[PDB]
């Protein structure tokens, strides 16, 4: 069980929330 | 059990929050 | 159990908050 | 059980908070 | 049990905080 | 039971706070 | 005279390029 | 006169190319 | 006359290129 | 007349490459 | 005449390149 | 004229090639 909260103003980045059960590329 | 909370503000910088259970490349 | 809070503001690099089971490359 | 509480600001370094159960390469 | 507080400005250094169960590579 | 307290400004060294219950290379 | 040129792929964070005559805030 | 050349790929780190005359705070 | 060549990847810290003719903060 | 090359890969710490014909504070 | 040429990888620290021509603080 | 080369890896303190004309401090 996996539980995310972003709370986020003036965002220009990439803000990534991610779960990767397996092979995963960025 | 993973829990994640990002609170943020004027961010330019990329934010990663994630579980890797296996392989995994950035 | 893993717990992260990240609180942050004016951020340029990257902050990366993971739990890594298995293997993993950044 | 860990715990991380992670308070920034004008960050220009990767700040890298996590667990690593078994093998990982950074 | 391990718990982590990190305050800090104007950091250009990677700053890192981690538990490795077993082998890690940096 | 380890607690770790880091307070920096102007860091450009990396600064390293963990535990290594078993093998560790950096 | 300032030139610019900036080729980028698969980007995340912020690219800022940028002349500042006067005073600025980021 | 300033050039910049900048050729990136799979970046997350902020980059910035920058020419400041007078005053500026990042 | 200032030249800047900036050829990255897999970058996740701040890169900063810049001429600071006056005053400057970062 | 100053030429700056820079090449890097799995980059955390803030790299910088700067002129500074004045007064300059990081 | 200032040349400079930085090749790295795997870099955490901050690696600074710079002429300073008059007062510079770090 | 100087000439710096620098080639680095696993690098977590600071490496500093510059040139200081007249008054620096670090």
């Amino acid at each position: 069980l996996a539980n995310f909260l972003v709370h986020s103003s003036n965002n220009f980045g990439a803000i990534l929330s991610s779960t990767n059960v397996g092979s995963n590329t960025y």
